[PDB]
């Protein structure tokens, strides 16, 4: 349950996600695993194993039909990384291979399912990967969108994950969470990027507007744990289970996801307030799972 | 874990739920919170926070597009205590608002979708009011029914909940359950009502006839575990998750609900006999959650 | 949590699934209850109760509309053991009651709906029978298919069940379960038959060429737990949720499977490779639940 000799007194400062189209049908994405020191809870610190020095990790967005060429730069002086996308066809064994230290990766792989993905890395133990944190959300955005895409005034993206103690196999095998806990991720300039925590998202909620139909891309990246999302003081207009288009439910008050599971849902605010977003499983709630929505007249705090 | 002083020795009949139609569209509801022993399994009293001296709560039937007018008598003696309906659009921080002891409070607000939706105290922490007893569960009847409601011959409320060591928030948070457990809620005079608890509906099993189409309203109340709802002995023809008519599902041995998840589920019995009803993870039915169905020649016992 | 006296020394060895066809729409199928040692991990015998001496017990596989007239012949010989079917409609109270030690029963049933179901034991206490290896698959073949039969090139059946500590009821209800597995069962000769432990389908993979579309019949026995089911580098094209052609899902990432829950999942392996199977609640995927599929360029290895 120790710490890294390596690892002590290491903290490495975040690195942007850095993107750039190179063809119709083609991105380039270069992220780094990093060891960055993150506050999961006020005065509680976890050295946590990262991408970019976020955890979870930098949202990443692609389009339906794009094939990525993935660069990982391993900055971990003794542990191997890799990544593994939920959303491409890959060969496991060849394309989800680790990076060694102080060494870099190519890889190209296609996204061809629309959704909110979850990637994480794919190295063994991967448990003891995703449990430091090495998880994140890649969403594919559908060609043809969604059948409600007009409805929708203001979109946010909100990831759930849990923390256990530091590095400990044990209690990561055995044990119940120490926190769950929500994290947003920007799909624009000016939206809020934050960690896994158990406090920003109620000290610096999310905003909207009166009246407006919100939508939000959501994966449980878990390790360990299922999730029963809800939105106080609403119903969910539209349900797309896995985000894929096809996979329509309404006027659902709670969605079932399970570890590595998304979904895109879209609800409406009728009047002025402070709206939870919760897991329903209220001990995982109480271990820190609640995010705030500020609603107001004008859509400014 | 311990027992609040002011409730030492505090033992509040039940109330009856009070409702009254207004308007074509509009219907007054009036529910207490108050604190009643309830025997939870053979032996062992569990002085609970309730609705009504009920726990789970009485059930609530409006029609889809009703607005509630809503007043909680708060009968507590020192708690505070609030309502949360996940059928209605409202304000959380203005209309599930707490009402202190020996005062009431008024609130108005639409449920808009049909489905069936669980109900809960809202006060801080959630967690600690749910594992104590405030849950129930609200039916919202569909405008146009269901596509199946003329193959239903009998219909009866099923609602599953946990209990766990009395008001002790570290078992609420870190603990397995000590009893999982159903009860039945009365659609219409002469329906059994009943609380959760480990033996009611063991030894006066719900009847049925033979070659019966029988539908359950069913939600999983929680607080913590998701169920995996089962009939022994025959296949649900027909599912709705959450109640809404849209999101239909066909020939399932077993339904997912999420914490406070529901559905409609629907299936025939075809010969004579008792039938156990299950959550399917098999830990929590020997804790408690197995129900009986007693199929007769006649529907009569 | 000890061993029973009378099944000191007992190891009675597999005896074959007997099963042969009487009429167009009528089956016979015999089945024994014995104890039998399976390696449930490298060095670890659990003396488990089982159906034919396999844990899960033998496939079965009828069609949509047969009825099957069973006959179990209880080889145990101290604890009755019983059998219930998720496919039939039957009196759980006259049909799937106990066969006491060597006697047999018979019992007639139909299986009217097409899917992916479990079996078990059906003798109190039912936990202790599922946990103890009393669990199985039985595949009712849709009538008319499913809407993709024609672009399906490979077939498989995956099974996940738990392991505890050795018949301790107390481990059963309350603890964490020390192994979570997956098994393959033969719907062809030469198929893969496999029993529930953490090695095999690691150490002898599932078999599939490159470019093939491949459909797994999959359920999640428990007894306790529920799955996230993935496979690693691809994404189902389509989903049929307990096997039935209607409940039809498209594009997922990962299924959440119910305690006794199943489906028919279909995608599309495109590099050579080696795959992992998982449940991506990772804390089950360290404890065994990983299953391999190799993929070469001519499907043999
Ligand atoms: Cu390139
Ligand atoms: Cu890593
Ligand atoms: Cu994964
Ligand atoms: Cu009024
Ligand atoms: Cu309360
Ligand atoms: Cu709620
Ligand atoms: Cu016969
Ligand atoms: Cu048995
Ligand atoms: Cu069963």
């Amino acid at each position: 349950p120790n710490v890294i000799a390596a690892h002590k007194g290491v903290n490495q400062a975040p690195v942007p996600l850095k993107m750039e189209r190179v063809g119709p049908h083609d991105v380039h994405i270069e992220m780094t695993a990093q060891i960055t020191d993150i506050e999961i809870d006020k005065g509680k610190i976890y050295k946590a194993w990262t991408f970019n020095g976020q955890a979870p990790g930098p949202l990443v967005v692609v389009n339906e039909g794009d094939t990525i060429h993935f660069t990982l730069k391993n900055m971990d002086p003794v542990v191997p990384h890799s990544m593994d996308f939920h959303a491409v066809h890959a060969s496991p064994s060849k394309d989800f291979i680790d990076v060694m230290p102080n060494k870099s990766g190519t890889f190209t792989y296609p996204a061809n399912k629309p959704g909110v993905f979850m990637y994480h890395a794919g190295t063994k133990p991967v448990l003891q990967h995703i449990a430091n944190g090495m998880h994140g959300v890649i969403i594919v955005k559908p060609k043809n969108g969604y059948p409600t895409d007009k409805e929708v005034d203001r979109e946010y993206v909100l990831i759930q994950n849990e923390w256990y103690k530091y590095n400990d196999m044990n209690d990561f095998q055995n044990g119940v969470p120490s926190y769950v806990v929500f994290s947003s991720k920007a799909l624009k300039p000016g939206d809020p990027n934050t960690n896994g925590d158990t406090f920003t998202l109620k000290e610096k909620p999310l905003l909207a507007k009166v009246g407006e139909k919100i939508r939000l891309y959501i994966n449980n990246v878990g390790p360990n744990e299922v999730s029963s999302f809800h939105v106080v003081g609403t119903v969910f207009d539209d349900v797309y289970l896995d985000g894929n288009p096809n996979n329509h439910l309404q006027g659902m008050q709670t969605v079932m996801l399970p570890a590595s599971g998304g979904a895109v849902v879209e609800f409406t605010v009728t009047r002025p307030g402070t709206y939870p977003i919760v897991t329903h499983q209220f001990n995982h709630a109480q271990k820190g799972a609640v995010a705030m929505l500020k609603v107001t007249e004008t859509g400014e705090d």
